């Protein structure tokens, strides 16, 4: 009886195995745009993905993830609210069964069709497993997806999903350029939070971009053909793998823009 997103093991159950689920800096949250305050102390944000080295794509049983070589400073996030250098380890998505839901963060209670998370760890802690034990160990760049025009830079991801339909399947996924998944503007909101799945560790500086990317209905439909189950098990479509907004508690969301 492991955690997931079903009726009997979904987000409302997670606290029993992971009591930090009810903690003081849980994610995601609703971003109330009128209350977020512009912070002119924020330094410019820096997304340096030109030397990114993608390796593999994996169906992990709750989403799919594209993994990178993080054994060197090759794809890094710096600047913004961050002190130091954070290395890209993987990206993944959360999405809905219908276009009206799927994102984890919301904006004035609006849900997007999906949300991309580019996960990075602070190089001062040496490895990802040590970084997640630190309050400033991770920086996750969140990007909303809305349904409209296709995102050309996403198509290479969508076309390999057939090959990783079920839990535990992976495929070679080299030479993928994550710059093709970014919107034009790097305007963002930032706040201190957590992993949005178990173990729910409170180790993340969240940086959520204001501008969504557009993906086509066909692209998102292919996400919804994935399976939570393993091969040869009853088919359970991988949809609605998002955690709802959590209490903001004693936090302020800051904006990089006026
Ligand atoms: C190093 C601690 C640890 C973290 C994570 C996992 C296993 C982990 O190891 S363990 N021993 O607890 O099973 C698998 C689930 C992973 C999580 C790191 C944070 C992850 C990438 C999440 O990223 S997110 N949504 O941006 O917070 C979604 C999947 C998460
Ligand atoms: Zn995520």
């Amino acid at each position: 009886h492991h955690w997931g997103y079903g009726k009997h093991n979904g987000p409302e159950h997670w606290h029993k195995d992971f009591p930090i689920a009810k903690g003081e800096r849980q994610s995601p949250v609703d971003i109330d745009t009128h209350t977020a305050k512009y912070d002119p102390s924020l330094k410019p944000l820096s997304v340096s993905y030109d030397q990114a080295t993608s390796l593999r794509i994996l169906n992990n049983g709750h989403s799919f993830q594209v993994e990178f070589d993080d054994s060197q400073d090759k794809a890094v996030l710096k600047g913004g609210p961050l002190d130091g250098t954070y290395r890209l380890i993987q990206f993944h998505f959360h999405w809905g069964s219908l276009d009206g839901q799927g994102s984890e963060h919301t904006v004035d209670k609006k849900k997007y069709a999906a949300e991309l998370h580019l996960v990075h760890w602070n190089t001062k802690y040496g490895d990802f497993g040590k970084a997640v034990q630190q309050p400033d160990g991770l920086a996750v760049l969140g990007i909303f997806l809305k349904v409209g025009s296709a995102k050309p830079g996403l198509q290479k991801v969508v076309d390999v999903l057939d090959s990783i339909k079920t839990k535990g399947k992976s495929a070679d996924f080299t030479n993928f350029d994550p710059r093709g998944l970014l919107p034009e503007s790097l305007d963002y909101w930032t706040y201190p939070g957590s992993l949005t799945t178990p173990p729910l560790l409170e180790c993340v500086t969240w940086i959520v971009l204001k501008e969504p990317i557009s993906v086509s209905s066909e692209q998102v439909l292919k996400f919804r053909k994935l399976n939570f189950n393993g091969e040869g098990e009853p088919e359970e479509l991988m949809v609605d793998n998002w955690r709802p907004a959590q209490p903001l508690k004693n936090r302020q969301i800051k904006a990089s823009f006026k």
